[PDB]
C-alpha cells in the first residue's frame, strides 16, 4: 500500500528536475514510510517529459500523468490527486518555493488526527502593501460567503487525508473555487505556518486580469450569496419605483399636475423599470436554484461511522 | 431485519442524551419489534460524540452516523434516513420536544395501512398571533402550491414507510422543501395529534431572516409558481403597453398630436417595455422549464403491482 | 414472449371496466397472439382498484400498475409504457372512446413494416369551426416546430413498435410534449383512419387552462424554435433602436437640435434599450443552449445495423 | 483488430456509391491493413440503403448503421464515429469531393506519431472574395476561443486516433462545435494540405440560414467567451450611465440649475437601465456558470500514463 502521495504538477520545468526530487528524496526517507510521487505533465512545450521518462525509469517511486493539453496548474493539481492512491496526498510545485521539509511537520500533524493540514505563510514578506491589502479583503470577504473559515495566505501546498480527497471527488463540478470547497468539505481542519525561503520572494508579475478572473470565479463559481445581494438590492429599488409612481399618479390626479403637460413619461418610466426589475429578481432566483441543482453537490459527508457500513 | 428506525439529528446534545435513550427504551420496548437508532451527530461542538459512542459500545442498536461538519438538521435528518434499513423509519428530536410516547401510536397508524403517519400539534398553545395568523397564510399558500393538502401543524415528528423512503431517496434534488417533497409522494398519508410537553415554551425567538429565507425557499425551491404567475401578468402588462403604444401612434397620425411635440419617448418607452417584458416572460418560461428538467424528479411512482416486478 | 401489449390508463373508471375488458377480449382473441393488459390506475379516488384486483386474479393477461398519486393521463401512460413488455405496444382509453377494434386493424399495419401507426379521426364531427380552427393553426404551428410531419387528428391511441418504445425511453426529459416526441424519434410512421363511435360525438367542455398548458407545453416544452424566433425579433429591434439612435446623435450634432432641448433623452432611451436587448437576445441563447443540453436527448437514434451490434 | 475506419455519412447518395466504393478500395487495399467502412444512412429518402444492403452482401468491409431519421452530417458522423472500432477513424464524404488517396498521407501522419491529422483545403480558390474575408475572419475569430489554434480551412475530413477518439465521446454534449471540440481536448495535432476534386468547386450556393445557424452555434454553443465580453460590456455602460445618472443629479443639485423643469427624467431612465444592466450582467455570468456546469465537459484528458492505470 502507499501511505502519502506527492503529487507535482510540472510545466516547462526542465534543470528543476534534479534538485526537487533530490529535495524529496531528502525529506520522504526520514519518514520510513511507503510513498509515491505523481508527477502531473501539464502538457509542456518544453523537453521537460523526456527528463520524467528518465528519472522514472531508474526510481520505482516516479509516476507520470502526461495530460493532453495544457489545462492549468488547478486542473493539472486535480488529476494528479484523482490518480493518487496514497492515504494522505500533499500537492508540492516543482519550483520548490514551498520548503518540501514541511512534508514531515504536515504529516505529524496528519498523525495528530486531522484531515486537512494547510501549510500558510507566517506573512506574505515580499507584497507591495496593495496585493496584501486586497488579499486580506478578498479573504474576509470569502470567509463570509463560507462557514469554516478557510486560513488566509494557504496556498496549494498541503495535506489532504483519504477521506478528504474522496469528499472532494465526491463533488461532481465543473467551475470549481478550490478554498470554497476545501471550506465546503468540513473536516477535522488545521494549519502549520511556515516562512517560505528568503530569495522566493516578491518577482511575479500580477498581471490584473489574471488577478480579476480568479477573483471573479471566487465570487461566482462558488456561493449564490452576489446573487443574493442584488435581486435583493433590486426588487427594492423596484418596490421604490412602483413607490413614487403609485405617489405620481396620485399626486398627479389629486393635485392637477400638468405643470410640464406630459408626466406620464415618468409614470411609464417607473413603471416598466419596476415591472421589469421584478422580472430579473425572479430570473435570477430561480437560476439560483438551478445552479445549486446542476452542481449537484452531495446533502451531506460522512467522516465516520459506528455499527454502519459506507453507502456507496 | 429492523422493523422500526428511530433517526435522531444531535447538535450539541450532551445531557440530554440519558434521558432521550431512556425514553426511546421505555417507549420501545413494549412495542416487542427490532428496532435500531441511529443517531446523527451534526458536527456537534461539544461533547456529545464521546457520550454517543459509550452508549454505542453499551446498548448495540444505537448506531452513529457522524457528519463532516454541521449541515443543519434537515440535512442531518436526510442523510439519517439514508442510512436507515428499517420498514418504517420515524424522525425524532432528542430535546424530547416530540413525546416518544406518540411512537406507538404511530406505528399502530402504520400497521393501520397508511404510508406517511405525520404528527401534528392540536394548538400551538404559546405563540402570538404574529406566529399563528402568518403561520396559517403560509399553509394556505402551500396547499394551494401542492395538490395533497399536506395536514397544517406538522413537525418533523412523523412515520415514513420504507416504500415512502424509497420514494424520497429517489429525488436527486438539492433544493428541496420537505413538506412539499413529501406531499408530492402522493401515497397513502395520515396525521395523529399530539399535544407538546408544557416543559418548553412558545416564546423561542423567532430570527425572522431565517423565517424569511425558509419561507422564501420552500415558494422558490419547490413549485413554479411564483415563477408562473408572473411572466403571464408580466406578458399581460407588455400586451396592455403595446396596445397603448399602437394607440398613442395611431393618435399621432390621425387627430395630428404635436401639442407637446414629443410624444414619441412615450412610443419608444412603451415599445420597448413591451419587447422587453416578452423577452422576459419568454426567458423565464424557459428557464422555468430548465429548473423542472434539472430538478430530476421521477415522472411516477409506483405504489403497487400486480402480476409485475419493479422496474430497477 | 408478449407480442402486444394494450396499456389502460384508469382513474375513476369503475362501472366501465366490464365492458372495457369484454370488448378488449372480443377484439384480442381473434387475433391468436399473446398479448397483455397493463392497467394504470392513477391513484383513483373510486372503487377502480378493487375491481381492478378481482379482474387480474380472474384474468391471468391482466396486470396492474397502482400509482401511488394522481399524476395525470400523460404519466399513468408512461408508467404502463415502462412496464410493458410486448414487441407492440397500443395505449388505448378505459372509456371506449376510441373503438378497440382498431386494434386489428393497427397490428395489419405493423406487420406491414411501420414502426408508429397512429389512430386517426377522419374528421371531428362534433366540433364545427372554432375548435378546427384553432386545431389546425396549433397542427401548423408543432408541424412547423419539427421536421417530421405528425398527422393531423392524433391522440394517445395508437400502436408503437418496441424499437419506438425504447427510443422514447431514451428521452429522460421531465418537461415532455409527446406529440412532439413522437416526431422527433421518428421511425416508418404511418397512420389509420378511425370513426368515433356516434355516443362520443356530443357537447365537450374546454376549459381554457388545461388546454392552455398544453399549449404552452407544446410551445415551450418541446423546442427551441419560440425562443429563437426572439432573440431574433428581439434582436433587430435591438438594431433599429442603436440605429436611429446614432441618427439622433447626427441629426444633433448637425443642425443643432433647439426644438425641444431636452431632446436626446430619446437618444439614451433608444439605447439603454437596445443594450438591454442584446443582453436578453444573449442571455436568451445560452438559456436556450442549457436547455437543450439538459433535456439530454441523443444524438442520434440507430433503427438498423448490418455488420455491427448495438451500442450498450 | 482493425487497424482503420472510414466513417461515410450518407444522405441520397445513389448513383455514388459505386465509384466511391471502387476508389476506396483502390486506395486502402495497398495500405495492406485490416480497414472497415462504415456507411452511416441519415434517413435517406432514396434507395441509398438497399444499395447499401446490396454492397454489405458483397463485401465483408462494408457495414451500415441506418439512423431513423435524417439528423445531418454532423449527427450522422457523430453515430459512424461511435460505431467505429477501428485504431484509426477517417471521416469522409459519399460525394468524393475531398480524394481518398490522401487517405494514404494521413495514414503516414497518424504513422509519424500525431493524434489529430487534419487534411486542410490547399486554398478556398473558387468561392468569391467575400466569402474567403467572412471565413478568415470567422476563424480568426474563433481562435481566440479555442487553445490551439485550429488550422484554417479545415472540414469533416480528418484523421483521429483511437485516443482522440475516446477522448471527444467522453465529451458529452448536446450542443456540439466540433471544430472546437477537437481543438478544446487538444492532442498531438497536425495537418495535411490538399486540393478538392476538379469541377467540384464553383457549384455551392450558401445556404445563408444554414450558414447563419452554424456560425451562431460555433460562436454560442462552444465557448463563453461572447457572453463573458458581452457581460463585461454591459458593465461598462451600466457603470456609464450609472455615473452620468450621478452628474446630473449634482447638476440639478449643485449649482442649483434645472433649464427644462423636466430632467428627472433622463436620471430615471439611466438609473433604471444601469441597474437593469447590473441585473442582466449578474445573470448572464451565472447562466455561463450554469453552462459550463451543464455541459460537463472532463476537468482533464490524459494523453500517455507511466506507472499508473487509467480510470474507469
Ligand atoms: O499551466 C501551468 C501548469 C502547471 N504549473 C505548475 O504549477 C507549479 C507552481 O506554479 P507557479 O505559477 O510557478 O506558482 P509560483 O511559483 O508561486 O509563482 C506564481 O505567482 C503567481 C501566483 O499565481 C502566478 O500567477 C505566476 O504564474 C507564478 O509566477 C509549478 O510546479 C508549475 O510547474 C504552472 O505554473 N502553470
Ligand atoms: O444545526 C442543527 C443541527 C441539528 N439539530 C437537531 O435538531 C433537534 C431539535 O432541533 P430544534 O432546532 O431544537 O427544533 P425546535 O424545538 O423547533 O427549536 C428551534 O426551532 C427554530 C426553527 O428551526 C430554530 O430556528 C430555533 O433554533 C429553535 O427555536 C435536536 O436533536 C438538534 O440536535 C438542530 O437543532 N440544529
Ligand atoms: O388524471 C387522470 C388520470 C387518468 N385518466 C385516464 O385517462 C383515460 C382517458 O382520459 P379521458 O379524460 O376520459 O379522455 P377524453 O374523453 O378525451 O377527455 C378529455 O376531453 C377533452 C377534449 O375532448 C380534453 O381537453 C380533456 O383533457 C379531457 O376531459 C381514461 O381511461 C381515464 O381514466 C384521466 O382522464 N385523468
Ligand atoms: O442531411 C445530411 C446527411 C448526410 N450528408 C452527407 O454529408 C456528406 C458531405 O455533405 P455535402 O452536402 O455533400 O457537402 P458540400 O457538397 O460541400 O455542400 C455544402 O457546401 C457548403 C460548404 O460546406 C456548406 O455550407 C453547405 O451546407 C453544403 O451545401 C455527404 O457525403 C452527404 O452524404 C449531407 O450532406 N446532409
Ligand atoms: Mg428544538
Ligand atoms: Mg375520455
Ligand atoms: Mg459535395
Amino acid at each position: 500500500t502507499i501511505e502519502l502521495s506527492i503529487v507535482i504538477p510540472m510545466y516547462n520545468e526542465e534543470d528543476n528536475l534534479e534538485h526537487l526530487f533530490a529535495r524529496l528524496l531528502e525529506v520522504l526517507t526520514p519518514l520510513k514510510i511507503t510513498y509515491e510521487i505523481i508527477c502531473v505533465n501539464d502538457g509542456s512545450k518544453d523537453k521537460t517529459l523526456k527528463q520524467l521518462i528518465d528519472c522514472y525509469q531508474s526510481n520505482r517511486q516516479i509516476k507520470i500523468v502526461n495530460l493532453s493539453r495544457n489545462f492549468g496548474k488547478e486542473i493539472a493539481l486535480s488529476a494528479g490527486i484523482d490518480y493518487a492512491q496514497g492515504n494522505a496526498v500533499i500537492p508540492i510545485d516543482a519550483d520548490l518555493q514551498d520548503p518540501p521539509e514541511l512534508i514531515h511537520e504536515l504529516v505529524d500533524k496528519w498523525r495528530e488526527g486531522y484531515d486537512i493540514v494547510y501549510a500558510t505563510r507566517r506573512s506574505r514578506q515580499g507584497e507591495t502593501w496593495v496585493k496584501q491589502f486586497t488579499a486580506k479583503m478578498f479573504y474576509k470577504v470569502i470567509g463570509r460567503m463560507t462557514e469554516i473559515k478557510i486560513p488566509p495566505n494557504t496556498g496549494d501546498f498541503r495535506l489532504m487525508d483519504r477521506k478528504v480527497v474522496n469528499a472532494i471527488k465526491q463533488l461532481p463540478e465543473r467551475t470549481r473555487f478550490m478554498k470554497g470547497l476545501f471550506a465546503w468539505v468540513g473536516y477535522r481542519q488545521t494549519f502549520v505556518l511556515f516562512d517560505r525561503e528568503p530569495r522566493f520572494q516578491g518577482q511575479t508579475k500580477w498581471n490584473y486580469w489574471k488577478l480579476w478572473n480568479f477573483a471573479l470565479d471566487g465570487i461566482f463559481s462558488f456561493s449564490l450569496l452576489p446573487l443574493k445581494v442584488w435581486t435583493y438590492l433590486g426588487s427594492i429599488i423596484s418596490l421604490l419605483s412602483l413607490a413614487y409612481a403609485s405617489f405620481l399618479i396620485l399626486k398627479t390626479i389629486t393635485l392637477g399636475v400638468d405643470v410640464p403637460g406630459y408626466a406620464s413619461l415618468m409614470v411609464a418610466i417607473l413603471f416598466l423599470g419596476g415591472v421589469q426589475l421584478i422580472s430579473l429578481g425572479v430570473i435570477g432566483e430561480y437560476l439560483g436554484r438551478v445552479y445549486e441543482e446542476v452542481k449537484a453537490r452531495p446533502l451531506y459527508l460522512v467522516s465516520d461511522l459506528w455499527g454502519l457500513e459506507y453507502l456507496p
